[PDB]
RNA sequence: UUUUUUUUUUUUUUUUUUUUUUUUUUCUCCUCUUUUUUUUUUUU
């Protein structure tokens, strides 16, 4: 919150919704592990993960 | 190359009292033999 930490590594416990967004967001993978079907992401998830940068 | 969420040890406390040991049965009941009754007296 106070900006004293630069690089953060987080799973979906912090991704899909937050206030106080940083400037940049990066994705290290294209897929995800839901409840044992091993699907890929969908626009409803990418909008939330990437929609908080400003 | 396997993410996200599923609460926990019932609440309460600042009520008066002018009595007194026990406690409650058992029925009438043939006494055998020398006597009148001796007696003063003195040594404690």
């Amino acid at each position: 919150s106070r900006g004293l930490v630069k690089v953060l590594f987080a799973t979906e416990t912090f991704a899909m919704g937050v206030n106080m967004p940083a400037r940049t967001v990066v994705f290290d993978s294209m897929r995800k592990h839901d409840g044992s079907t091993f699907r890929d992401l969908l626009p409803g998830e990418y909008v939330q993960m990437a929609g908080r940068a400003g």
